[PDB]
């Protein structure tokens, strides 16, 4: 009936990563109750079960030396970017068996938030993540694991879009990437943006936030 909602703030990734491993552990132990983790990384490139080497354009070590992170991971999808400005989601539920389900859940939510600001986003039938006409406005990959999911979404909120010139995701796409400030033409402060979320997820999943 109720999930907790944390605000980490801006956390690195790695941190940011053995805190969502404890956290997952404990709703697996039922010592938890579902968790939405809300919060922003410094500048870093992840790579996930259908990446590879085609998806960054420069070396790693290029990466490394122009101030990203970068890092191999479990979750779906190839190569993503998180940095200040957007908004990642880490909900740590206990979906079971039902992860495509789970992930239409999210998709829905965030829909829900961009129809806040008066934008109309959708899922698309054909790519993952929610898009605004041809660009992506939300990426979604997560990881499920004892029947409770970990990784997330990142929505772009004030996100440095330039940022994702760098790498190069596989298979079908639209064309681009956008955020709430490229398509409002103006900054949407963070701590509205987390706000709008929680009331969508408590809406679509049907659970009080905590
Ligand atoms: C935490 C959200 C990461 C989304 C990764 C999307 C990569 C799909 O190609």
């Amino acid at each position: 009936m109720e999930f907790l909602v944390e605000d980490l703030g801006l956390v690195p990734y790695g941190e940011a990563w053995a805190y969502q491993k404890r956290v997952h552990r404990e709703v697996v132990a039922g010592n938890r109750p579902p968790t939405l983790l809300l919060l922003e990384h410094p500048r870093v490139i992840t790579l996930g079960r259908k990446a590879t080497g085609e998806n960054l354009l420069f070396p790693e070590s290029w990466y490394r030396e122009n101030g990203f992170e970068l890092y191999w991971v479990e979750r779906g999808g190839d190569v993503t970017y998180h940095g200040p400005g957007q908004l990642v989601g880490y909900p740590i539920f206990p979906v079971g068996r039902e992860v495509r389900r789970f992930l239409r859940q999210i998709e829905e939510a965030i829909v829900r938030v961009a129809a806040g600001y008066g934008i109309s986003a959708y899922p698309t039938p054909g790519y993952a993540g929610v898009w605004v006409g041809e660009d992506k406005l939300c990426a979604i990959g997560v990881a499920v694991k004892e029947g409770v999911s970990f990784h997330g979404f990142a929505l772009n909120v004030n996100t440095d879009l330039n940022d994702f010139t760098v790498i190069v995701p596989c298979g079908l796409k639209g064309k681009g990437v956008t955020s709430l400030e490229k398509l409002l033409g103006r900054k949407v402060p963070m701590e509205e943006a987390k706000a709008r979320v929680v009331a969508a997820f408590a809406e679509v999943f049907g659970l009080r936030p905590v």
